């Protein structure tokens, strides 16, 4: 009825370790990085600490409740909720949360969290100091969950980004790729963000 | 009641995940940061290092309680309450609260949260060398609440600056935004204050 | 009683959360500071990393108990206890706290807490490297609780005994003095102590 | 069953502090280190900055389950779960795991955690700009548990450099695990350790 | 009994807080610190940046199962037990723990704790690039139990310069771990130390 009552009803019955998946058929998540700080670059080590939005978007209809006289939304702590086992496949420093970890939930299920990340990545710096500058590309895919439970798509630059950076963004590409692991046949999917950048003066 | 009686009564019934609107009013949220110091400014990379107390003050009327006989304040670890989501738009680093995580809350339900932070912002260092100083604007607003939902306000903002920084403030005007994105169909509101500072 | 037994009362009883607050007076917290070693010094910015013994002294009767054929003191973890909320004013980096943190309980109800803990500070470092050298004022307090109900007192009783003979640094003269100040919010009265960091290059 | 339903049995019967040993033999606990960056070398402190992933596997016969219409594995918080007190002998920093803290459990009781951390090590820099380049070993082993109760032995996946950064200053030549049985602590008993030595060297320009 | 039921038992009858002080006689705590590394050096502010194991060694006999048909030691995580509040008086930063926080008890009641520890110091640094080396010395005791709750004595039954890093910048020439007592002039009572007298230079 009440905003408490969901969210009591949230914390209760949203079981955090279980995936959502609904008669066996994969949780669609979808994932954008929206960019918004470049801090430091290192062309010879091939490093970039970058800040970025990571839009990231499922629905778990565990969530739902009827909305007829009550909210149409809330929002919940992500300890409280399932949260896909996202992991940037080439950082090389542990996600830094600048915000607070909550993540809003829609009355049909649908969840939007989006956290601020300042992490550091393994990516390709040649020419960042160049006319065409330099492109990196940041793999981010299900840790654990292969295709057939967790699915990872994209929206399709950044608006949001910091223009007080010394580095200016020229392109961002994010796509969806499918990968096989060495050991075991299933297939682990991820999402391909490519950060075309260069260095101002 | 006694302070026992009060701090039982708030540990057990607050819904520190359930924000405190009022027949669906926003909860008025008051912004004012208090700067203390700037240790760290680079104007190569725009960023700058900041202490200073992030006086957050709203209304809790799931708080309160009578007070005819008993204490008009309580301090109460801000995990037994509900906080506002705030988050700096601006920042590159993680808040670095200096202080304990106590909050003030009066019998009649208003809660004073005021920590210490000392957090780095992406902002316009330059001219920070000159005479009229440079301007740092950082944007703070809730992450998730909307203006129907947590409508931030501010309430003499460089009267404790430690007069022993590189750095001395000239100026600080604070203004209040509303946004409204292109995705969602809500305003988002933000304070945003403008930092006017300069080197010795 | 015995250990067991004693700390199970504490466990059990006393509210971490409640200020210990006596026919409402205020809580006499004594606060000195244990100076051990001076770890980076910057005339430039003007800044100190410091490592002390917060010696922190109240007295809190809800942990009493009749202290017959029994411990005169037990050692009781901070997580069970109301520690006050001081916090230095002029710090510039978190306190990193570097001894575990129990506190000694005396059957009485007086309790000590007196943590190693390393923090940088925002204080007066010009003139370090001359001969009667620079001073640097702490200014710790609580941080909540105002002047009816956390009162802050120096010890004015004992540095220069456990300074680091190690240290790059030495310290000259330690003097405590307490303030009072009145913030433009609400006409309250908030008590800090104030320590006095006389200290050179050697 | 479903997830939810094993998940919740797994949760509400963990005892994760227990090693899940059976006929008192020891847990077959299998290491293996896929290096996937090197980040910094240094020649004069003999010290390496490297990121992998710490592919563990044991079997958990407690967490198994009737799979007949039913998921085949799930994935488990390593904290409803007993995990190997496995230590890295010559490190110098703390274990930075960069991804979730999930395990993968099969039913019939297999776990694989592979978590991908950043550490600091000491180990044999000298030879990183030759051709042959230079070795760096790594011991890990079970902290308090001895091979009666833990015994580590070293996996099969493919190559060495699957997953290594291709932009890394260095290249990886190549990854030998051994396995080992000392003396820890003190006297009795047998220790039981993985020596992983990781072969590289600066690259070529 | 068996693993579960042994550390169940510890669970939920071992008191963490409270002291395990034997016929009201003070507890016997053993520390031995194995040096494995030695990381940074500093001659002109005298501090030392050092990874080394705390061997840590007492008896605690509420631990204590009938050792029959059952396991005769297991691995407690020490939030289920009770740990001396050892604190290195010569510290100068956090003690980083960089191995799980496991201790193995045996049924006996005796209980070992060693952590591998990254940890700065306070010390005499001068002389580590000549041939004699620095003596540094490191004061571990009880942080707020004193003599007669907590006595701290060395393990001189120690091998310790067995494990440290052959790559490690610096060498170590000798190691003495003997008992001191510390006391404030503040307080009457004593505060019982190991002191580890690490004698170490640079190649
Ligand atoms: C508050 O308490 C006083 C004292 O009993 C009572 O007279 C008064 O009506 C109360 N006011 C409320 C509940 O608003
Ligand atoms: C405390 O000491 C005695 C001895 O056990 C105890 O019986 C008594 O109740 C207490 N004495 C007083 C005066 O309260
Ligand atoms: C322990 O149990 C064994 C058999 O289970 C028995 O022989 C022995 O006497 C017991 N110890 C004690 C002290 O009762
Ligand atoms: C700035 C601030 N908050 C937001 C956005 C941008 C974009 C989306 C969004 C969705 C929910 C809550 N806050 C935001
Ligand atoms: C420093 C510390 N605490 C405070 C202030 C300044 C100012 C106002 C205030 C109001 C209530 C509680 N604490 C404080």
């Amino acid at each position: 009825l009440d905003r408490a009552d969901i969210l009591y009803n949230i914390r209760q019955t949203s079981r955090p370790d279980v995936i959502p998946t609904q008669r066996d058929r994969p949780v669609a998540v979808s994932v954008s990085l929206k960019f918004i700080n470049i801090l430091e670059v290192n062309e010879i080590t091939n490093e970039v600490d970058v800040v970025f939005w990571q839009q990231t978007t499922w629905s778990d209809r565990t969530l739902a409740w009827n909305s007829s006289h009550s909210p149409d939304q809330v929002s919940v702590p992500i300890s409280s909720l399932w949260v896909p086992d996202l992991a940037a496949y080439n950082a090389i420093s542990k996600p830094e949360v600048l915000t607070p970890q909550l993540a809003r939930v829609v009355s049909d299920g649908e969840v939007l969290y989006m956290p601020s990340i300042r992490q550091r990545f393994s990516c390709d710096v040649s020419g960042v100091d160049t006319e065409s500058g330099a492109t990196c590309r940041i793999k981010i895919g299900s840790w654990t969950h292969h295709s057939r439970e967790i699915s990872v798509d994209p929206t399709t630059d950044s608006e949001y980004f910091s223009q007080y950076s010394r580095f200016e963004i020229l392109d961002v590409t994010q796509k969806k790729n499918s990968v096989t692991y060495s050991c075991c046949p299933e297939a682990y999917e991820d999402v391909e963000v490519s950060l075309n950048f260069r260095k101002k003066g």
